[PDB]
């Protein structure tokens, strides 16, 4: 069965409830069941074919609230179902999946900038706290490489960060690694062909279009081709060997641009436009819905 790029939530004037899924072959955007609660600054991931929306914040004209929620979308039913929530609300969260468990990393709750990390077990619908990061990180990018969890960049409440650190699940321990060339908060971070990519973000002066890639073998970050559009708070995912970046904010506009990175040619190209511009979406890939 074919797989689609799902985008959940996001922000434009207020937090959004949209769930839409892009088909890179036929170009369509499918409109699917709304999130129960509008949320921006959330993360998406997929475990066992189910799409999970984690954390975020409901910015609404009636009031704003960070979210601890975990919700699960089933493409086979086009229905959302709530899960047990996290221990704390986490706006501008990063997540990664290791051995079928969801790791929720960093984020903010009001003025609290989290270094804490917690792990979700779907088979028991339970969260448990694990060792905290060495650094408080909101707008942190998260990727998993060889069953290690990497936390990249972010904002500690005062400084934006180029530092990255690595979580060893069986040691329950974080270790600093080589820092990125570029300070980035709200970057898109993902894994492609055994490398971690960090694309875009904000360094406290400019939104960024540069992209760099970490090689665990050489413990080095290297720049690759930059994106066409500078963007912070972008969504990112991998589909059939290519990176997709969705939306974001460029200092002036909430973007609807979607760009696609081909690693074999080291080229970015714009492939579609979202039905409306937005930042702060959660993005992941899974099977197309049934009908
Ligand atoms: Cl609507
Ligand atoms: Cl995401
Ligand atoms: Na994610
Ligand atoms: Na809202
Ligand atoms: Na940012």
């Amino acid at each position: 069965v074919g797989r689609l790029i799902y985008t959940a939530g996001g922000y434009f004037r207020q937090s959004l409830s949209y769930l839409e899924a892009y088909n890179p072959s036929d170009g369509t955007w499918l409109r699917l069941a709304d999130l129960q609660v509008p949320r921006s600054g959330l993360a998406g991931c997929v475990v066992g074919g189910l799409l999970y929306a984690v954390g975020g914040r409901n910015n609404s004209p009636d009031g704003n609230t960070d979210s601890s929620a975990l919700d699960c979308y089933n493409p086979m039913t086009n229905q959302w179902s709530p899960c047990a929530p996290m221990s704390v609300p986490r706006n501008r969260i990063g997540v990664g999946v290791i051995d079928g468990h969801i790791y929720a990393v960093g984020g903010s709750h009001g003025c609290i900038h989290h270094n804490s990390v917690e792990r979700y077990e779907p088979e028991r619908d339970e969260w448990h706290l694990v060792a905290p990061m060495l650094t408080r990180r909101i707008g942190v990018g998260v990727a998993v490489l060889n069953r290690l969890l990497y936390a990249v960049g972010g904002f500690d409440g005062t400084n934006r960060l180029n530092s990255a650190e690595c979580y060893y699940p069986e040691r329950n321990e974080w270790r600093m690694i080589t820092a990125m060339n570029t300070i980035r908060s709200g970057a898109g971070v993902c894994v492609l062909h055994n490398c971690i990519y960090a694309a875009g973000g904000y360094d406290g002066q400019d939104q960024l279009n540069s992209v760099e890639r970490y090689d665990v073998a050489t413990a080095t970050w290297t720049f690759v081709a930059p994106m066409k559009h500078r963007r912070s708070a972008l969504g990112i995912t991998v589909h059939q060997g290519r990176i997709y970046v969705l939306g974001g904010y460029d200092g002036h506009t909430f973007l609807d641009s979607v760009e696609c990175y081909d690693p074999d040619t080291d080229t970015w190209s714009e492939v579609t436009r979202m039905t409306s511009g937005r930042s702060g979406v959660g993005v992941a890939v899974t099977m197309e819905p049934s009908r």
